[PDB]
């Protein structure tokens, strides 16, 4: 259907939102190369998705890497038509607690993983001449501070930037670049975050969690499934005109 | 396809960007209420479309224009699943220029008729229990003011507020309230524009409307099939878990 | 001292915010006129004050009321130099109870009343080519929307859009536009306030009060002595280059 | 004399606008820290501006350097209660052409310097038991993308962002962090800026800067005197109620 012979590469695919949306692209006729540091798992996912989705090792911390993903997809799928900058790490910390180590690590994942990536992404396109579609996942974090997460919501503020900035500079080139927002999403991830606020809000376990879930006006915690459409519209060409947006999918956790 | 048994009303309809979500809503399987106060147009709108698209005379800065209008929905379609809130007016002075009749006209249509039609499909939707799907058009003019452009830039920035608050009001109700705004769209309407702008910025008549397109990041001036796409993402069930969003559609022209 | 020499207008400036202007105004060195609807509950202010104020009657919603307070305010002070927009309106209602009078009282006073007063000094900053200072009253209110004060929100959403597209088109006349958006300020205005949350979100009286004060994260509702600064500031030599912002002041409640 | 007794130290204020906001504080009775990387040009600054001015070498990429020149604050001064994070690096590269090195060199001074002199700051104040001033320098750059400056505008993000959750986290203190957004502002770092913009978007040297500064709607390029205004109000008590803010200071360059 909708993605009819596209080449995608989602990053950090293997498990959560990244896979939902490798899924989604499948079924709407995409080739998906499913980027994971957890080749293991990625192998594993593809094997499970079907024939359309292969396994890529990749690091988006690493340039090697980076360019070797973008590399294995032009051999296994003919090219690249649309980068979805999906991996990304979280931390929680007070202000006089941030270490340099949570910050340069936040960074080179969310900031300069989404942004090399992105790069080497629209050298491939470029050099294809044929457009393309870049998806960054930005946060309900990078729309505004918070005081406990200084690092994360900056890193996610930074890919809002990148987003607005490469839109600008790459539309000549018929690539796209856009970014899904997020608010709260369920998963195995919520037990560190909890954990996280629990410790410096002083609350039960489990305690952040259900509240953040009862506080989304929806009315519920997110899903992947709740992103998979925008996933796929952002990279459809029903979205050929939208440029540098952030569009927040979120059940009214941050309005835009 | 994506709006099969659905019935909806777009304001404004017989012309123009409505028109084209009319067609584009047709060809998904939804039954379209062409409203418009050009009553004759929108009868020969609903006749060119098909079958699926009927003509509804509606002035949306009357109550009970709005109210028949709603109740002629319930009669012809058994109830109202999506509002395309599209009729609007514009308008351009500098501000010791600007008249109370163009502050009157342009609130009446842009805000009131926006507010009242949006509360009557509202109250008709959460009597129906079936939730349903609101869309404004708001505009790059509600994103940031202009010098010359002060009545229909408030009016517009007033459109997106009220995204905001009927959103978190309704989604209790399963009615998702969002906005799309764009940026330059091309048709009759820029004979006016381009005159308006022509004469306080003292330009050959073409010019404005020719540097306007030109600076559009994308490299052209809009079109209504550009929206179509967004406006049936937002009326679709991949856009469930969106509320109180606006959504820049705009080559690049406005970055939220 | 800062304001030294200076004619201020201040709409609805009898009592709460407006008058704290006015006292600060006049320590400063400021001639104030004292506009409000209540001409009682002005003269009282003005005597009070000191000589530097003076009773201007003013109705913001009558266009006769603006010209006349404006001439007034040029007979008595030699002409106008500073004018707030302060006079506003609060209402509460959800989506399917807001009223066509809500709709119209707020509009009136709250938008159409700071845009022809603003119209108004702006004339006469114009005539008089010595440029000046107009600063709007915004609010949070004014930059996202609330399920429960769409009106309210939509009025300061376009209070904040022709705050953006006055400061536009006058600074060519040296002539500063901007506002402030208070956030949770207290005064007698919200013993009115807390009832309306009261009676629509079905809590104790003062519960709202109480809440909204202990969540701004400075740690307590604001002052009218809070916003006097930013007044001054805004009025002052220091804000020469502040063009077409909204300033939020308000102990961190939006951040902007 | 507003920061009469008050200790400030202003990171990158051997020249250009941080000098400009060392020079205007010592006016109101402010100690300052002249904190640069060239010592000399610190000095030179220092014995310019008067006795209430002393040089401290400091390099904000490096954490020993960093609190060094807390420490050195604390020694001269008897403590630190005014931080302007001033330190920043330009650089301009198309998408295609951003090295590491670019990313790597602008994050360390425009984020990393900013966060861990914030914190070394923060940690000095909380210890104090006497609150605080911090004032970040963000950008226009910040508030929006730019095809050519991906990476500066992502720092400047990013410091509003910090801004923001900062704000919040240390408002307990009674520390207020707050940013000043400038939009083009003049000095010697203009010729190296134009040069950039000359070198990738191909025109005459100083057409760029020359543009930039006609198009400020104020009608001129800035200077630091446009900016001294705010950033003396910001680290008064007239903005104590101030928390978590970006105010642009730009002539209508952006509007927030």
């Amino acid at each position: 259907k909708r993605l009819e012979g596209k080449s995608a590469l989602i990053t950090g695919s293997a498990r959560g939102i990244g896979r939902a949306f490798a899924e989604a692209y499948v079924r709407e006729g995409a080739t998906v190369a499913i980027a994971d540091i957890d080749i293991e798992r990625a192998r594993q996912a593809a094997a499970e998705i079907g024939p359309a989705a292969y396994a890529v090792q990749m690091d988006v911390t690493r340039q090697d890497s980076i360019d070797a993903a973008i590399a294995a997809t032009v051999e296994h799928a003919g090219g690249l038509d649309i980068l979805v900058n999906n991996a990304a790490l979280f931390d929680l910390a007070p202000i006089v607690e941030i270490t340099r180590e949570s910050y340069e690590k936040l960074f080179a994942i969310n900031v300069a993983g989404t942004l090399f990536t992105l790069q080497a992404a629209a050298r491939q396109m470029i050099a294809q001449g044929r457009g393309g579609k870049i998806i960054n996942m930005a946060s309900q974090a990078g729309r505004r501070g918070e005081a406990l997460v200084a690092i994360y919501c900056a890193t996610k503020a930074a890919v809002i930037s990148l987003t607005q900035s490469a839109g600008l500079d790459l539309i000549k080139h018929r690539i796209n670049v856009n970014a899904i927002a997020p608010g709260v999403v369920d998963g195995e991830h919520w037990d560190g975050v909890d954990a996280l606020f629990a410790r410096y809000e002083n609350r039960p376990r489990g305690e952040k969690k259900r509240l953040v879930g009862e506080a989304v006006p929806f009315g519920r915690m997110g899903t992947a499934e709740d992103l998979t459409g925008m996933a796929i519209f952002l990279a459809s060409a029903e979205s050929d005109y939208i440029v540098s947006q952030t569009y927040n999918v979120d059940g009214g956790n941050w309005m835009s």
